[PDB]
């Protein structure tokens, strides 16, 4: 029953916090076995060696094989998971410089990958890239792209709990509407915490004024205090959007998924969404009533997204 | 029920893979709560507040609290745990830069942990620094210090692995004797896989002239394929090793314990042994037969360890 699962930029930061992490059984479970398929470009596919080493070093017992290469159709090879965390960390030149990596990447998906693959996009600018990647797959649903906004969602909780001193276990109903960027609407407007609306336990000017803006800018403040952005962060995000992705979650999750025009948000976009696992399926949260408020945000980041998709419309490759 | 766990070199390598695999609960258990007690060096403060950030982030449901601190009695209060990481890269002038840290260490432990301390020391000279921190520690069963040799065990049963086409988990009863160092014995004496004895798998020259240095050199091996000495395979098998210690196993181990003078091995020594961990206790495995082989093998790690221990002998504060 073993699950294959390819991580590009094997060689990078987030990577080496990654691959230990599906290795322990964290992701898949505890009794399922695992192969990991390191993608790199050919100048890193040395620094993806070391890591295949210190990976057979630490004798996982769910960890079954190893393979290293530069050649896509390899990598992805029966692939049932991906993790597209490889990518170069002004913004139209990231959209296009970034962008030409996930059309090739997302073809070698559509021809190698198992039915049931399932691809996390982590490399800049993620929702651009999933719309990227999807689209050079016409044989692979759409919803099997993923694009993370679980690291801004962990943001938002762990901002919540020191504000309120309670533990971030106790937070349900967060929402981070849009895209990976500062324009990001870390929404508490159905939040609880044991019972009560968050929304009686803050200041609506300070979430506004205050929050928004720590959430939505908190990577430059991790490159300010630690001098390079956050690896095992994104990595800890990565693993419980693919835990939870796999395993279900009644809890709120803030996947990025392809839009239906729910809410009324355009199709042809990747979205942070209100989003649950059942049956190893997102479902977007329905029935949720939208204040002028939060339109007004919502509007702001399907705006932006299709700003992106038009800077990048060349770039798909169907 | 709050676990309170410190880590020492908290803004390094192995604790930058290390504290995401305490926080997500592999070492207590998915029900145990924990609290990290980051200790630093002034200089490094700033470094293991990024470290934090990231843990806070994160948004991990079992971690409750984060302190960091330069001062070791705030750093070991109330310690339940404790990873030893913090140490600075001739090997008698080695033995005492480290030496002069471990004395100060096992003070503060002794003056500050909890009754049911345990202490795993992975900065090197690994079992001269559990020899000291023990000796300044009067109140604490030297028990309640290892030395970590998890790493050398399993490269070990890694490379044993990879010879044998056989998953590192078929392997049973090995053990890695003696010193971490070029010294240490990793003895497949006793070690079965499918049913059958290692020894009647493998050629026994291979074995002693290939097997045994490519485990004890590996360090020097990864130094050299990655640039930088290994991390993520360290941090994983002191993962390992607190787990077992905590969890319990039916597998030999090889803890660094304090020498019972089993094994005609002196006392007064932290040493690799044939260890299982029952009820929170490492149990030497009694009544192996040791062949004229093994006994010359084990005496030079047991005379290695004698000769450190001479080195730091006015390190030892008690
Ligand atoms: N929440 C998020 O979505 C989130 C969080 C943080 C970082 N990131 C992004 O994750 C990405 C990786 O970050 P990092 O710190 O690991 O960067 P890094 O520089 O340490 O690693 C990136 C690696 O990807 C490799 N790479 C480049 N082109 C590739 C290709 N075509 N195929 C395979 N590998 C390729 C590089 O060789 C390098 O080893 C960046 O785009 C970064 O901005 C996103
Ligand atoms: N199997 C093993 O036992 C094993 C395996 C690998 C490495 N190691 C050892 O682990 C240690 C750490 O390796 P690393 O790669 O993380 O090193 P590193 O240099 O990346 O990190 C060491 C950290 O310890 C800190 N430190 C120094 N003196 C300290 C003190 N007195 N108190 C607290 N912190 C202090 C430093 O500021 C630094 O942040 C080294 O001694 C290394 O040789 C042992």
């Amino acid at each position: 029953s073993t699950k294959k699962v390819t991580v590009t930029g094997a060689a990078g930061q987030i990577s080496y916090s990654l691959l230990w992490r599906i290795a322990n059984g964290e992701v898949f479970g505890t009794d399922t076995p695992v192969e990991l398929k390191l993608l790199e470009i050919p100048q890193a596919l040395g620094g993806a060696e070391g890591v295949a080493m210190e990976l057979l070093d630490s004798a996982f017992p769910l960890l079954r094989n190893i393979t290293i290469t530069a050649d896509a159709n390899e990598a992805f090879d029966g692939a049932n998971a991906a993790f597209l965390v490889g990518a170069k960390p002004e913004r139209a030149d990231l959209l296009a410089n970034n962008g030409k990596i996930f059309g090739p990447q997302g073809k070698a998906i559509n021809d190698n990958a198992a039915d049931d693959i399932r691809v996390l996009v982590v490399g800049n600018p993620a929702n651009t890239n999933a719309l990227i990647a999807s689209a050079a797959a016409p044989d692979v649903p759409a919803s099997r792209f993923n694009a993370m906004m679980r690291l801004d969602h962990n943001r938002a909780i762990s901002q919540l709990a020191t504000k309120l001193g309670r533990g971030s276990a106790e937070f349900n109903n967060i929402v981070v509407w849009g895209n990976h960027s500062a324009t990001q609407f870390p929404d508490i407007t159905y939040a609880t915490v044991g019972g009560e609306k968050v929304t009686d336990l803050v200041d609506h000017d300070w979430y506004v004024e205050e929050f928004i803006p720590r959430v939505a800018n908190r990577g430059a403040e991790i490159i300010e205090v630690r001098g390079k952005s956050s690896a095992a962060s994104a990595a800890s995000s990565a693993i419980d959007h693919m835990r939870d992705w796999v395993q279900g979650t009644e809890a709120w999750s803030s996947a990025a998924i392809p839009s239906t025009g729910a809410y009324g948000i355009p199709e042809g976009i990747f979205v942070g969404l209100p989003t649950v696992s059942r049956n190893g399926e997102w479902e977007i949260v329905e029935g949720l009533e939208i204040s002028d408020f939060q339109r007004a945000r919502i509007d702001a980041n399907a705006q932006e997204l299709q700003a992106e998709r038009e800077a990048v419309r060349d770039l798909l490759l169907e």
